[PDB]
């Protein structure tokens, strides 16, 4: 390799989004440039809408995906991933005045790889509470996958982008959503969003898989080995922790 094209969404702050000048910025952009510098490869970032991100990678329109992509088992059937460059649980989002906030959380940290009757009871409690509520999710995400598989009886509306989900939640058109803590903590930390609150269990594993990784074509074993080595070095020297603090306001590094 001499040069690679990396796709990003361009609308998932603070991982990847556009600055005032329309330039792609975020944790994925800074890390992507840092990993490529280590790999001694020229780096170029392209904007790609969420729906075609995986098929455009397999079709060879670009070489890699760095777009807050969860290493989910369903995505692993189609593409390969680098080792994780970030770890984050998943949680729910509502308004600060919502009665959903008074719901008792019996399991703070909910692993989903194996589901015990106690963990199922907790998911069933939340499903029954969410049955009388309007949920909104971004289409084609692990957020939609979770609602479809784990809470099918809950009424969901799907959106093109996460920004539209947040806007409708703020406008009162939906009552709740879900995303990773890495997305929701900087969102709710903004003085702009004091009327928004994270709530419910912090979930890991199962359909979510473990961590956020670089999406690569399965046949590109050499490119994966290069990214894995670069990621190991960026973690070891404190670069991932530094970039995580900068963009997320906390340490989500593996
Ligand atoms: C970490 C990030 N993962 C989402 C990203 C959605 C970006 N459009 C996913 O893997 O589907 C999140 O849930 O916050």
């Amino acid at each position: 390799y001499k040069s690679i094209t990396i796709a990003t969404e361009g609308s998932y702050a603070p991982y990847n989004f556009k600055d005032a000048g329309g330039k792609l910025i975020g944790f994925d952009i800074d890390l992507g440039n840092d990993l490529c510098k280590r790999m001694n490869i020229e780096c170029k970032f392209v904007e790609q809408a969420w729906d075609g991100i995986i098929p455009s990678l397999t079709a060879g329109r670009y070489d890699a995906i760095m777009a807050a992509m969860g290493i989910q088992p369903a995505r692993e059937k189609v593409i390969a991933f680098s080792r994780p460059y970030l770890l984050t649980p998943m949680t729910f989002l509502t308004t600060a005045d919502s009665p959903l906030l008074k719901t008792q959380v019996a399991i703070e940290n909910l692993p989903l790889d194996n589901i015990t009757p106690e963990q199922k009871a907790e998911l069933d409690k939340f499903t029954k509470i969410f049955e009388g509520v309007k949920f909104g999710v971004q289409a084609g995400t692990s957020h939609e996958a979770f609602m479809k598989q784990m809470m099918p009886s809950v009424q969901i509306s799907t959106y093109d982008t996460i920004d539209n989900v947040v806007m409708d939640l703020k406008a009162g058109r939906i009552d709740a959503s879900l995303a990773s803590v890495s997305f929701l903590k900087p969102l709710t930390d903004k003085p702009d969003n004091k009327d928004l609150k994270m709530f419910g269990p912090r979930m890991t594993g199962g359909l979510f898989g473990k961590g956020v990784g670089v999406g690569i074509r399965k046949e590109d074993a050499d490119l994966k080995a290069l990214f894995d080595k670069a990621i190991d070095a960026a973690i070891a020297d404190g670069t991932v922790q530094k970039l995580s603090q900068q963009w997320f306001g906390y340490d989500a590094s593996p």
